[PDB]
């Protein structure tokens, strides 16, 4: 509907004959986050949704709550296609939040809780928010107002600027609410309109727009590959606003089938088994770190985690060793997943042999993912080669929103996403991730991103660039198309310039 603004407003769109092509194999569907939601509470009325603390929602209060906020967020001003940054803790009001923004078609930007002002700031501007929502666990950390009172200079158009605490009950935790009857909320979006902004994972964030049949389409194949049921009770320890946490299968996995999300605001051990035993939690979903924390902790012992029976694991580099570590002590089946909020994840499969699961990340979701190793001049690789991971399917994003400049490097000519990835497909057509395209180069002490002086080094006339280290010294392959270089880059960090420099092919 709005697609033509988008367009013009920095969006970049599936072509045409792809996204006909997803529609007709049964990929995307007919239905937005709220109507999505609308049908769950159909189904699941009095089902418990969410758990935290002594609060709940069965998914009839979900949809009563989100109705009632987004019917607030309406009187106050907030509209339809308006992007609204969203800011939370792992708290139950984060939930009512989120469809209260989709039930009047406004479009959340989901910013990780730790994201400081100065990110804030940045992200704001870069996506003409209107509004900023931020939540807090306690009444002793900064508002919405707090943060932007920090900018480095004025943003006026974020005119919606409301601040969330936290409180024992859902009800003082919203008391902006009382003064409001709830409406009858008509929400002009389709399916195919752009349901909310992400952000990736160096620097100043990108923002990822997805949209809501693309993302639903993720989720429902990531609710057949995780197994999810009416009956899985799902903790959840990693943050709420993550793309990892959200969809993979996160939480909206678990609203899909009917199942109970279970949050805890905290990682630490104790307090996660003590859910899990209280909650006979089924599964869970944790990066290296946090399964490291876990099987390191002596109060292992001290619970019953018997209910377990799915881990996922996903997020950054899982050594084979913790992997099979996970497998024998918490006596799980391990679930690798390798996703990106860009698009493209791929998960082990719960009939998967061990080896398997500590071995690879597993299969992508969708048959129509398309994932091409590169080598380094752009050529596809076969089988158990080592190469540039790029892809590009039914719910991968073909630009970054309002990024045209940075567009034209992270996509190929033919519109791959290039992940900045390295590592093979195998014999099962399972993907192994080795490691990064360009490690930061670590140079007397101090750290640079390569792909930070490729950028300024593609400004000079250059075709093509790669900036490496070798000896900790910083080299910049060069393709046609030294004195002078850094002399161009002063004109333009010091200690970033390359210490040396022209070939035509392996970049
Ligand atoms: N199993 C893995 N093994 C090694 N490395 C991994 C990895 N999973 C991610 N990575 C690295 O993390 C980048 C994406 O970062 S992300 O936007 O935060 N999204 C996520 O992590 C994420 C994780 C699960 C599901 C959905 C997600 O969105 C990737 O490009 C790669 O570099």
């Amino acid at each position: 509907m709005f697609i033509e603004q988008d367009i013009q407003l920095g969006y970049v769109p599936f072509p045409k004959s792809r996204a006909q092509q997803y529609r007709d194999e049964g990929c995307w569907k007919s239905q937005t986050h709220f109507q999505l939601l609308a049908s769950l509470k159909d189904r699941f009325a009095q089902r418990v949704a969410v758990i935290q603390d002594d609060k709940q929602l069965t998914y009839q209060q979900l949809y009563d709550y989100a109705i009632h906020y987004g019917t607030y967020l309406k009187q106050q001003g907030i509209r339809e296609t308006d992007f609204v940054l969203l800011q939370s803790p792992n708290v139950i009001e984060v939930f009512i939040v989120i469809f209260g923004l989709y039930a009047i078609g406004a479009r959340p930007v989901f910013c990780l809780h730790g994201h400081g002002s100065y990110e804030i700031e940045n992200i704001a501007r870069q996506s003409r928010a209107v509004g900023f929502l931020k939540l807090c666990g306690s009444a002793n950390e900064s508002t919405a107002t707090d943060v932007c009172e920090e900018f480095s200079k004025p943003n006026f158009k974020l005119w919606f600027r409301e601040s969330i605490v936290s409180r024992s009950s859902i009800e003082a935790s919203l008391p902006q609410l009382q003064g409001v009857a709830p409406a009858n909320l008509r929400a002009q979006s389709e399916s195919e309109d752009i349901a909310f902004l992400q952000l990736s994972g160096t620097g100043l964030p990108k923002l990822i727009p997805r949209t809501h049949a693309d993302y639903i389409y993720s989720i429902e194949k990531s609710v057949d590959v995780a197994g999810l049921t009416q009956d899985t009770k799902q903790l959840v320890v990693l943050p709420v606003m993550h793309n990892f946490c959200m969809s993979s299968p996160g939480f909206l996995g678990v609203f899909y089938v009917g199942g109970t999300v279970v949050l805890s605001q905290l990682t630490h051990p104790r307090v996660c088994f003590e859910l899990i035993e209280k909650y006979q939690i089924q599964q869970v979903s944790l990066v290296p770190a946090i399964a490291t924390l876990w099987l390191n902790a002596e109060s292992l012992k001290d619970y019953d985690l018997s209910s377990l029976q799915v881990v996922q694991v996903g997020g950054a580099k899982l050594l084979p060793s913790l992997a099979e570590q996970i497998i024998d002590t918490l006596q799980v089946k391990l679930q690798q997943v390798y996703g990106m909020a860009e698009g493209l994840v791929n998960f082990t499969h719960l009939d998967d042999s061990d080896q398997i699961t500590i071995q690879t990340q597993g299969k992508k979701l969708s048959h129509l993912d398309e994932i091409r190793i590169a080598d380094q001049d752009g050529n596809a690789l076969p089988i158990n080669a080592i190469g540039h991971i790029q892809t590009r399917g039914p719910y991968t994003i073909n630009g970054y929103y309002n990024l045209p400049e940075i567009n034209q490097r992270a996509f190929t000519q033919d519109g791959f996403y290039k992940t900045g990835d390295i590592g093979y497909l195998d014999e099962n057509l399972n993907i192994v991730v080795t490691g990064r395209e360009k490690e930061q180069i670590n140079r007397s002490g101090e750290k640079i991103t390569p792909s930070e002086i490729e950028e300024f080094i593609l400004q000079y006339s250059v075709k093509d660039v790669c900036v490496i280290g070798v000896s900790e010294r910083i080299k910049a392959i060069i393709i046609p198309k030294l004195k002078n270089i850094r002399k161009f880059l002063i004109s333009k960090a010091h200690f970033k310039i390359p210490d040396e420099i022209v070939v035509a092919d392996f970049k």
